[PDB]
């Protein structure tokens, strides 16, 4: 009864979870895939001499003006017109690197652009690998970002530009403010269990939400590194679905439901908890 319902209610949440999460990946992902398309024609038919700041700005602010899951969209260029870094102190970086970064106004506006965008991982990945010819998308890690003042918790999402010569002349991305995951992951409206722990994780392990917000960015295996919690590790590093008995890192005895999801090239897994004891003395709230 109780144990086999359980298992299949966390199955159900977890896949509800996991859904929803691939959706709003794909929307960015075609976003960014559609801007990527026009900006490179634009690049491989303009001359460099020929090349408009506005036609690109408003390639930009068009695609992005509508309610996007993008909280921010940049566009790095390597070696752009010099007339470029002149249009807005907004466009330079501290280091003079052309970045031109947006943010919602709530529609977005231009903000100041640092030089965290150019050293992203994806931004760096793609300057060193990618090809005219693939039709790649890099997608990042949780990682830390701060572009307004306050630190947030983000996945990037990336496209190389390339030119005629088919050479990569700048990246293309959005970012991703994993507070608007947690809204919906996190909400306490869905809270079924005491104790439910509800976690975002990429296959490796690393959290991008997690009921702790001291967990955040970790590596769950590190912080959780008991016999008791192996298989479901396995699952997720698998990228499988299943459900398990799990010691959660809180010490908690549970069944735990795994959904694993790829995008693009990576892979993802949403993990949900139920403590065994809650499951078999819930309380009345
Ligand atoms: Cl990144």
């Amino acid at each position: 009864n109780i144990t086999k319902n359980t298992e299949d209610i966390l199955a159900s949440i977890t896949k509800e979870y996991a859904t929803q999460t691939q959706g709003i990946f794909g929307e960015m992902i075609a976003l960014n895939k559609s801007i990527s398309g026009t900006l490179t024609e634009m690049f491989r038919s303009t001359s460099k001499e020929d090349l408009d700041i506005d036609n690109i700005t408003n390639i930009i602010t068009n695609t992005f003006d509508n309610s996007a899951y993008s909280n921010f969209t940049y566009l790095y260029l390597i070696d752009p017109p010099e007339y470029f870094k002149e249009e807005s102190k907004f466009f330079n970086t501290q280091s003079g690197k052309f970045v031109m970064l947006y943010a919602d106004e709530e529609g977005i506006k231009a903000i100041q652009a640092s030089d965290e965008i150019a050293n992203l991982q994806v931004v760096q990945d793609i300057l060193k690998k990618a090809k005219y010819g693939e039709n790649k998308v890099y997608i990042g890690r949780p990682i830390k970002m701060n572009l307004e003042g306050q630190d947030f918790d983000a996945v990037n999402v990336a496209i190389p530009i390339f030119d005629r010569k088919n050479q990569v002349v700048g990246v293309i991305g959005m970012t991703l403010d994993f507070s608007d995951i947690a809204t919906y992951l996190l909400d306490p409206k869905g809270q079924k269990y005491d104790g439910e722990l509800r976690v975002l994780l990429n296959s490796d392990g690393f959290m991008a939400i997690h009921p702790n917000k001291n967990l955040v960015l970790k590596n769950l295996k590190d912080i959780n590194p008991n016999k008791g919690a192996q298989e479901t590790y396995k699952a997720i590093s698998e990228g499988k679905n299943g459900v398990f008995n799990y010691i959660a890192s809180d010490g908690d005895d549970s069944y735990a439901a795994i959904n694993s999801f790829k995008v693009q090239d990576s892979s993802w897994a949403v993990l949900v908890t139920a403590p065994k004891y809650s499951v078999f003395k819930p309380l009345k709230k």
